[PDB]
This record gives C-alpha cells, sequence and structure tokens, in this order.
C-alpha cells in the first residue's frame, strides 16, 4: 500500500546529463529504469534462486 | 494497490539528454525502460529460477 | 489496481535528444520502451525459467 | 504502509552530472535504480539464496 | 511503518558531481541507488544465507 | 516505528563532490546507498547466515 500527493507554483527538472570536449573514450552506464518528472514513483520485484546482475564499464583480454 | 495525483502552474521536464564534439568514441547504454512526463509512473515483475541481465558498455577481445 | 489523475495551466516535455559535431563513433542505445506525454504510464510482465536480457553497446572480435 | 506529502513554492533539482575535458579515460557506473524529481520515492526486493550483485569499475587481463 | 511530511519556500539540491581536466585515470563507483530531491526516501529488503556484495575500484594481472 | 517533520525559509546541500587537476590514478568508492534532498531517510536489513561485504579500493597481482 502506497500513497503519494503532491502540490507546486513552479519547478524545473534534470535527469542524467552529459558533455565532453576532446576525451578519447569515455562511458556513461546504468542497470535499472531511468524515471523522471515533477512526481516520480518506480517499484521493481523478483522471485526464485540465483539472480545475478553485473553492471561493467568495459573489459580487455 | 497504487494512488497518485498532482496540481501544478508551470513546468518544464528533460530525460536522457547528451552533446559530443570531437570525441573518438562515445556510448550511452541503458538497460530499463525511459519513462517521462509531467507526472510518470513505471511497474515491472519477473517470474522463475536462473533470470540473467547484463548491461555492458563495450568489449574488445 | 491503479489509480492516476492531473490538473495543469501550462507545460514543455522532452524525451531522448542527441547532438553529435564532428564525432568518429556515437551510439545510443535503450533495451525497452520509451514513453512520453504530459502523463505517461508504462506496465510489463514475464514468466518462465531462464530469461535473459542482453543490452549491449557494440563489440569487436 | 508508507505514507509521503509536500508543500513547496519553488526549487531547483540536479540528478547525476559529468565534464571531462582533455582526460584519456574516465568512467561513470552505477548498480540500482536512478529516481528524480521535486518528489522521489524508490523501493526493491530479492528473496532466495544464491543472490549476487557485482558492480565493477573495469579489468585488465 | 514510515511517516514523512515538509513544509519549505526556497531550496537547490546536487546530487553526485564529478570534474576532470587533465587526469589518465579516474573512477566514480557506487554499489546501491542513487535518489535525490526536495523529499527524499528509499528503502530495501534481502532474504537467505549466503548473500554477497562486492563494490570495487578496479583489477590488474 | 518512525516520524518525521521539518520547516525552513531556506537551504543549500551538496550530496558528493571530486575534484582533480593532473593526478595519474584517483578513485571515490561506496558500498552502499547515497540518498539526499532537504530531508533524507534511509533503512536496509538482511536475514540468514553467513553474510559477506568486502568494499576495497583496488588490488594489483
Amino acid at each position: 500500500v502506497l500513497y503519494v500527493g503532491s502540490k507546486t507554483k513552479e519547478g524545473v527538472v534534470h535527469g542524467v546529463a552529459t558533455v565532453a570536449e576532446k576525451t578519447k573514450e569515455q562511458v556513461t552506464n546504468v542497470g535499472g529504469a531511468v524515471v523522471t518528472g515533477v512526481t516520480a514513483v518506480a517499484q521493481k520485484t523478483v522471485e526464485g534462486a540465483g539472480s545475478i546482475a553485473a553492471a561493467t564499464g568495459f573489459v580487455k583480454k
């Protein structure tokens, strides 16, 4: 059971942002969802044994 | 059970954004969904053994 | 069971956006849906063992 | 059970940001969700023995 | 059971920030979620023996 | 049971920051979650036996 409510006159919002000028290699990496607004709500659930999650930037062999 | 409600006079919203001028390689990578508005809601569920998720930037052999 | 409601006088919204000036390689990559509006809602469900998801930027052998 | 409520006249929010000029290599890596707004709420649950999470910057073999 | 409430006239919030000019290598790494707003709430739970978490900067051999 | 309330005319908050001009290697690493606002709340729970947590800077072989 979840209840949320809100009131506002003004507002401005920014999520993820990136700038690069002269870089050779640059990485932005995310595993979940990305959710955005004046009001934002997010939920998840997983069931069963042996679950794995593996957020990784890069690999060189 | 989920309940959401909202009231507002003004607002401005931005999701994911990216700029690159002279970079050699650049990557933006996301594993879930992307949801955006003045009000935004998102939900997910997974069932059964041995679930896997593997969000990766890049690989070189 | 889900309930959502809204009232607003003015508003402006932007989804995913990209700019590249003189770059050699650039990649924007997404695994779910992209949903956008003044009000936005999204739902998903998966059933059965051995589910797999594999959002990857690029690969060089 | 969770209850939340808010009242505000003005506000400005920034989620995650990044600037890089002449660096050779640079990485931003995150394992969970990113959630943002004037009001933000986030929840997760996992059930089972073999549970693993492995957030890593990079590897060189 | 949790109850939270707020009233405020003005406010400014910055979550995570990072700036790099001429560095060879630079890493920011996080194991959980990132949550940010004028009011912010986060919760989590894990069930079952032998649970592992291993947030690491980098490895070389 | 937990209860929280607040009242404020003005406030400014910075979560985590990092600056590096000419360094060879710099690492910022965190094993938990990062949570930030004018009012902020965080909670965790683990049940079982034989748990491990291993937050580390870097390793060289």
